[PDB]
């Protein structure tokens, strides 16, 4: 595409900087220094790593601001997000730093006499390739456990957000992180490839599109080397009859629109009730409408541009091709004038399970509304779906809502509130969402060497 | 396909016993959409239910322990007192699960305040299974067993060579009363095998067999965006310094080695001996496998059967030529048996070095190799200087160097002073070519689950 | 989307929506095409001649609708999507006036006649097809593929459904047989699926390198033979000695034809010190001059480009070049609106390094580059992962022809004007691609070449 | 394994162990191609041909040492060790002769000569090859690709490097410059290597379909084209009226040459319902009396089978075959010994479905299938995924000059013996794969055709 990975100011348009592909020498030294900082750091007690991760922590929240602002300027979420993305990832490093430790310690066995443990050994260096939508946080949420783990990191960060890898690398660096546990290099597919089938690499995550995930995992399957793989979500959100419709609404709209609806996980297929329905859309829409768009250095804004111009141009397009099916458009669906990168906060109603906006990611500011006969097409409609994430359910029945959750094809279920990842809990999904578990114990023991140690077996 | 036919030949005779057609067009698909049916109502069953039907394939494969034994032995080689072991530990997996399985399904409380957030292990759907010849019965069970609890189905593709296995299995489970697509084979080509990996009924797969297989079939399932176990080869190193208990040595050394006539993912095949007492251990080790008697594997008396395929005997006996030819030193065996089966002697090379053929391949069959280690230091470099890493054993008596060793081999599994063996109790896998992904214990029951975060009232 | 989607790039308004071809339509376009090779193969080269003749009537029939629907679909000016018509026309002709004697058996040398080299149809040819010549790429490898005795089933760019359903329209109005042309929109899996179906025999791709890299490994994959005409990021070598006027009307039309987007535009201008200047000037007024605006206004030069997304990473190009270092001596920007329009654009100072010179711009962007003399310009001109044409203007023409044997590229043009032609080979070399397409080369890429030898004793 | 292996397969025993080469070996074999290339494209057709002449006077001089070294590694009869250095010789002074008028520029329809099209070097050819004829399928390439001012660069059978090392030497000797041949003992990973680095420019595989598959896959990804030369499953067509005693010749040699290990022997054996029996006696009688034993021992037809794995897989596939109903009339069995041998056998009653009609049979297994009427003999002999080549049988010249136009194959020999031959086409269709070698064929497939047209307005 091009000689660079690019940064370019979404809100403006304006070339921010261009950083040329890491050439072969500078691939072969990041392999290094990860294998050699690996040897030395497998080596560690986890009281010193967790401590390093602490001092993480420390180092994030002295930078902040700094931080939030290189988010916002390379990729365009409002200000106001940009910082609660930092507050979230340096509380990350300090959940882990408490609670981590104690998941490392050696399993029990029913094997006779303590005879036989099982401990979590460090991989090796696990290479990760991430996205632009969260540049810090979804760095740290693997990172974090990983770390922790005694593994080495090796970051391939997203092409339009380069200054924001250099930064947390510079962070990471003064908080004392040993040369090669955590580390990033600016590699090209190619690169990708290479390290992939270099045997320095132990193991891969990914988080980002279902193309990517198909391509890097099946370059790692052909190494032999096990993924996590964190792709894309269609999240169903279902509302019954007997919901708390304002609060449904309030749970809805942040959920499709923060981040300019730029998250995996966000509610993308809203699925109501015929019985409340219409309420649920005229509420919707017109929070919606009230929704500010703008600069996103504004504190108060609640939408920004979207990141990439060429994605806004295929959010466009998923549109017209739903409004060309039969969609009706009841709010946006239109590109904005100027030389920032903006798009309409948008509401596609009559949306049937044929359509585009009902079976593929719409990753922008775009909701789409199908009415559901009742709680059993509810369901059969969330489930319709070629991805799995998260889900939610708005209903005042509880035992019908735990039912339905234990039904849902998806790794997440939230009952009568707001979606989110949260390190106490999984998080992850199913079907073209990938596979794998981050967050609690979970994104810690994915790349472990769980290994049985079994003494005087005779 | 090397033929239209999967082809059972008694490696013991040499002589045709069946041919199966591949599966086509039709019968993969009934493949599919029965176990997709058979999913639909199983994941709805109780985990009471679905353990009742693991006592009740116990029970089943205990009725028909000495045919089902005999078909193995019959169809790819392996002495019958192993084959009959091999039932006994198949059916004690079957009540071990029923028994300890349904508690690991229990949801998870979290840290999140007032019971509000639980994560629950739900089933995933169908799993595709990829399986080798060497234990045609335990390989299918080891992760049918806890798949089959968790709320999947399981969809078996057997060895070619071993359809006659395939095919008792499918008959005891019926009897069992296994719900139809809840259990099922199908005899894919490789072709057949693509196809329901891109299939969107298959939720995940499992592959146990060679690096070859793990990485032609692991990119498949990636490029599909499917989960995978891969359960691969082995070089398990076997490391004895001088102060091991030379006698126990030995006889693990003899047991890890030969058993299935050195046909195990996990058997020892690379042996590391401290000087010191590298003689004495080369000298008993050779006399211990110079009495192992081979022949018929009907015979009980017979530690040793034919190995199971005549193309693998030859790549055997090359391997064994390459090392000759690289300077490895023949003790004992390196011939092929003359006659209608396929039989290897029983063998062992001293003075392997870490260059030759011996120490870098997977040595699949009775073909031990010996290498000397200056020391412990040297030994742990010698042991992890291989591209598997599945298994280990280290026979020593100092019990804090045994544990610092431990930590260090790169390996899913470390016996210290003992037999290393797979057990229900323990996790079972390896780490680099040796695939990824851990079975048996807790592990190869949530391997296949759906970790499901269920949180209300977040707000 | 789940759609085929057709949006006018000039309004930037939908125009239809098609949905994927289904696993019932994949097979009935497989075997239809399957059972009109069976017959189509055993007819004479001189009917499948004279059905070339009657597609080459039915497309002058549909003339203007044609060139309309090709406007309105992709943007192209007017002026030359009629042009497009007239030599995909002309082509059918060809092939009928001269294919036929290039499918005689051949001689050998084996003693009293006793063997022949015989050239059979091969089977079903799958063609993966671009938006930018939405009819000329297909009947670039349709005429000759059917004319060899195959059958062609082609899956066209997804913003042009149009167009293909009415070039099926027209091929059936001239009477070709059932299955012998035929289309399908097919998915990228169902594409796979198509590769992987023992009836299709080989494929043919003209479109990015990514997209030859991907269909190229499956057909491998599947032991069927491809032909990849893939991308370009032609050299434009101009020398001192250079008729210097000539050579920038030339390089004008050879990078701002079809709005840029055309694999082998002259898109690297390698100038030689001297003339660099002057060249440089010139080539910036007459870029400058050009018109850009509504396409079916029949003056208009410059229409908006097809795709926004390629706008938009076209403009990434740019905006990596400036950061580079290259020095911006005209456009370098998107047009406001709601079309999809791209400024005439010219970069210069471009060095090796660059994104403008090491990225094929698929748009109306030219780079230029300083060459210290002959032999530099030769070296730049080779310094590229593409290969596929190439121009030189000099007086010298004993140089010329030199530079030309040095060339990496498929094709060479002096001190004129590149274009593919029937009469010569199309195709290149490196990234571009392999195999070459019209005169004999497009006919006998496509068949069995069969020996038959009697009484071999 | 850690080593390529060989071992004589008439006694079982090691002859030597060659480590796979390691990065400093495969970058140095690379190197020294690509500076190979760069002089040899600037030298002369005619010192292209004479150092041709100087290959073929090479390999007499070592004729005897060469065909010994090929029987001892892979176990062919020493005559036929001695025929493939003959003919190899041969092919040397062919090209020499007629190759260079192949690579004049050819004129265009382009008025007043203004555009020609010239045959280009292409750059460094890796070749992949098997170890049935290790000379032969060495130099039935690597002689059209260097007179074409290519590189060639070998990676041969990993059980014939003695083989590969003595050709290098005989090159060596006969002047070739280092680098425009040469060879690596690279191992798969190794293989991969080289078909992605940009020093590789195309492809050659003479191999098994799995071969083809796996290299052509990794080809087309690197947009770098292949010739794929695979198995066959030749079927042999024998009708009422056919000459019995020569066709009972001609199969017996078809299928028997080289202990039946050649890509396009006579496999398949289609004989019409009236001549069946007496065919199937004769051929049974002549496959009888064939001698087997040490391949140095002048008397012997027929020699072990080069690989012990091979023999073991040719076993399972008439194993499979026989379980599926076909009648064994002879052999059928490995003989007991320590070398490789497996006796010359017959199998008939085969039907399509089973493993002997569908599976390419590498070995001295002759399947034998009876066709109603000639209508149905044709489509026996087109039910298969290979396509090499073909024999037919008949008195009537026009029904066999019929039935060739329709065998799906790149070959047809006509009441006679067929092989590959300098002067004629070879390769096949389906799974055989794609691309033609020999005549001109094999030295225009690794040219750059490149179009140059002067003064374009
Ligand atoms: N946790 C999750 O499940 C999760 C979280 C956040 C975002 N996402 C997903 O991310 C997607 C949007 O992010 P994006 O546009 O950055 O995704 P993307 O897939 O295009 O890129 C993600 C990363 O993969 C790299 N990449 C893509 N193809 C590659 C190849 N073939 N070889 C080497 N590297 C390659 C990119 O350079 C980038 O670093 C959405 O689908 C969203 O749902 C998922
Ligand atoms: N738990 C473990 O880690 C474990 C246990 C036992 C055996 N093994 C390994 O198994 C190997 C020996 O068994 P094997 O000879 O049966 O192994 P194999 O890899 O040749 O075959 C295993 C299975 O994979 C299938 N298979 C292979 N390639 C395939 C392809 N490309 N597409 C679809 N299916 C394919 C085979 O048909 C068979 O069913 C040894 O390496 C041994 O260590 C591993
Ligand atoms: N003759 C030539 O050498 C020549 C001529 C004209 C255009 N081109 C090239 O065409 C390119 C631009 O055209 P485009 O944007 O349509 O190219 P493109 O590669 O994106 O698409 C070309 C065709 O390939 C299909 N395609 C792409 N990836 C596929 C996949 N993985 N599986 C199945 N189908 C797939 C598309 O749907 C389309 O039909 C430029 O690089 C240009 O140089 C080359
Ligand atoms: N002209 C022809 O059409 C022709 C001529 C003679 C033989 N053959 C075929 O050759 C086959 C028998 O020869 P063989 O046993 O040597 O075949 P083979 O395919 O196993 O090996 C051929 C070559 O390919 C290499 N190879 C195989 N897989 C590879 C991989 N994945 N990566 C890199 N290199 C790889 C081998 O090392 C060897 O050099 C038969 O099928 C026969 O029909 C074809």
């Amino acid at each position: 595409t091009a000689t660079q990975a690019l940064s370019v100011n979404p809100a403006t348009g304006q070339t921010l900087a261009a950083m040329p592909w890491a050439n072969a020498q500078e691939i072969e030294h990041a392999l290094s220094l990860a294998a050699s900082g690996f040897k030395k750091w497998k080596m560690t007690s986890v009281a010193q790593r967790a401590q390093t991760l602490r001092d993480i922590g420390q180092a994030l929240r002295a930078h902040a601001e700094e931080m939030a602002q290189c988010i916002t300027r390379e990729m365009g979420k409002p200000i106001k997000q940009a910082r609660a993305e930092v507050t979230k990832s340096a509380a990350l490093c300090d959940w882990y730093a408490e609670h981590g430790p104690a998941m490392l310690n050696p399993e029990p066995t029913l094997v006779e006499n303590q005879q036989a443990v099982i401990e979590y050994r460090p991989l090796g260096v696990i290479l990760a390739i991430m996205p632009w939508n969260f540049p810090l946080w979804q760095v740290l949420r693997g990172a974090v456990p990983i770390l922790l783990a005694g593994n080495s990191y090796l970051l391939k960060h997203a092409p339009n957000v380069t200054g924001c890898a250099q930064m947390i690398a510079r962070i990471l660096a003064e908080a004392g992180t040993p040369a090669g546990v955590y580390g990033w290099v600016n590699a090209n597919n190619e690169g990708v490839s290479q390290m992939i089938n270099d045997p320095r690499i132990a193991a891969v995550t990914v988080t980002g599109s279902v193309r990517a995930g198909a391509a890097i995992g099946a370059q790692a399957g052909a190494a032999l080397k096990k993924c996590v793989l964190e792709l894309g979500g269609s999240d169903p959100f279902i509302v019954l009859n007997d919901a708390d419709l304002e609060l449904a609404v309030k749970a809805a709209v942040a959920g499709r629109y923060q981040n300019t609806g730029q998250v995996c996980a966000a509610a993308k297929r809203f699925i109501v009730e015929e019985g409340i329905a219409q309420a649920f859309t005229d509420r919707f829409v017109a929070a919606a409408a009230a929704l500010k768009m703008g600069d996103p250095l504004v504190e108060e804004n609640d939408l920004g541009p979207m990141a990439r111009f060429d994605l806004r141009d295929e959010l466009h397009q998923q549109v017209q091709a739903s409004v060309a099916e039969g969609a009706r458009l009841l709010l946006g669906g239109e590109k904005i004038a100027g030389e920032g990168n903006y798009y309409a906060a948008t509401v596609l109603a009559d949306v049937t399970p044929d359509m585009t906006a009902f079976r593929q990611e719409l990753f922008g500011p775009v909701a789409a509304i199908t009415v559901a006969k009742d709680a059993a097409h509810a369901l059969a409609l969330a489930n319709d779906s070629e991805f799995g994430l998260s889900a939610t359910i708005f209903t005042a029945d509880d035992t019908l809502a735990a039912e339905m959750a234990a039904r849902l094809e998806c790794g997440g279920v939230f009952i009568n509130g707001y979606s989110a990842s949260d390190a106490r809990v999984a998080f992850g999904g199913v079907k073209k969402s990938g596979f794998g578990r981050e967050l609690s114990h979970f994104g810690l023991h994915e790349f472990c060497n769980v290994q049985t140690v079994w003494k005087n077996r005779v």
